[PDB]
Order: C-alpha cells, then sequence, then structure tokens
C-alpha cells in the first residue's frame, strides 16, 4: 500500500509499505529519500508519535483510503 509523508517543508513523500512493517522500517525509507536518519526522525499520525518497535497496523493506518503522515525533526 501507498502512505504519504509531509515532509519539513510541507510538501510530500510517497512510500511503498506493507500494513504489518514495522515503524523502525518506514523510518528507513523515509532515511532513503530524505536523509535524515531514523533516531532524528518524529512520525505523527493523528496526533501520536509512532513508536519504532510497533508496525503500521497497530495505529490502524491502512483502514484509511489516504493514509497521511507527517515528518518532524527531533529537537
Amino acid at each position: 500500500m501507498q502512505i504519504f509523508v509531509k515532509t519539513l517543508t510541507g510538501k510530500t513523500i510517497t512510500l511503498e509499505v506493507e500494513p504489518s512493517d514495522t515503524i523502525e522500517n518506514v523510518k528507513a525509507k523515509i532515511q532513503d529519500k530524505e536523509g535524515i536518519p531514523p533516531d532524528q526522525q518524529r512520525l505523527i499520525f493523528a496526533g501520536k508519535q509512532l513508536e519504532d518497535g510497533r508496525t503500521l497496523s497497530d495505529y490502524n493506518i491502512q483502514k484509511e483510503s489516504t493514509s497521511h503522515l507527517v515528518l518532524r525533526l527531533r529537537g
């Protein structure tokens, strides 16, 4: 499935993922496109920060017809 990530400029990128993928795995894909290491990424979905050891399904991100996440820089 596809997800959209609002980057630090207010623009977006797209990632291809699976619902059971871990948050850490998603951050690795964001690092590939944006050059921000996973330890400096904060991902927000539906107002909640996503935890590295959790999966996308833990947050029901796949239930939305369009999956919208927001990237913030730690610090």
